């Protein structure tokens, strides 16, 4: 059983409400969805950064245990052109759940930005068997967003 | 104008209810409480560690604009012997808000301790002109909690 713990502080929303069809449609792979509230995105899981959008939008991470999740801030965040967003993290680095990735800009975001909603995505969803959704107001590197069983 | 932000999660107490004379009659200097929810103690201002209480339940700390402040955690926690804390800073170390300083174990604390309220305050006083507590529902080195004039 796997937990995975928020990358960002926020509340708790429903993958569909995403105005994005390739995560509203789970085309992507299935998860939740967080209103953010805070500064940073975290480290869901212990693992290694995968990747990191130039942009510094979104990025992806696996865990010791096999999971590949997406994080990914806003909707259409792209045409920011990387504008309130600061790259802490490194690209194939080893890191532990609660080590700060990015760092942003809500207001500006907020402001700028089409929508703030942050998908969280298991990627390989053929290796998961069961997936737990969880729901409410979550804070950052703390609390859990997800049990999966794989 | 100084921002002190939360040092950890939870809810924004009465330092006047806090359990413990010291605080709750101010000698030891003004501020908030707090009633954790997480599980850390993040650095609530950029500056450098003082002093850790050799139990890790307790730090000093002193920002670049020239505020001392205080962060024990809970009430008698010193009766546990160190027993629930991780100490991941060090004594004189330079910080920014958000670094981890003491790792602990809420729902072990809970049971074993006293209290769980934590009382963040500043420590030199007389060097303060204004002191406007917030209120609230916050999160770790994201959320503010005290606005100072000094
Ligand atoms: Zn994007
Ligand atoms: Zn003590």
């Amino acid at each position: 059983t796997i937990e995975i713990i928020a990358p960002l502080s926020g509340e708790i929303v429903n993958i569909e409400d995403v105005p994005d069809v390739v995560f509203a449609e789970k085309i992507v792979g299935d998860g939740i969805a967080i209103k953010p509230t805070g500064n940073k995105m975290v480290a869901p899981v212990d693992g290694t950064i995968g990747k990191i959008f130039e942009t510094n939008h979104a990025f992806s991470i696996e865990s010791d245990s096999g999971v590949e999740l997406f994080v990914h801030f806003g909707i259409d965040t792209v045409e920011l052109k990387g504008e309130g967003f600061k790259r802490i993290a490194e690209e194939g680095q080893r890191v532990k759940v609660g080590d700060t990735v990015i760092e942003f800009d809500l207001p500006l975001l907020e402001e700028k930005a089409k929508s703030t909603l942050t998908p969280v995505v298991i990627s390989n969803m053929d290796e998961i068997k069961e997936l737990i959704k969880l729901s409410g107001s979550v804070t950052v590197g703390e609390t859990p967003v997800i049990r999966i069983k794989k």
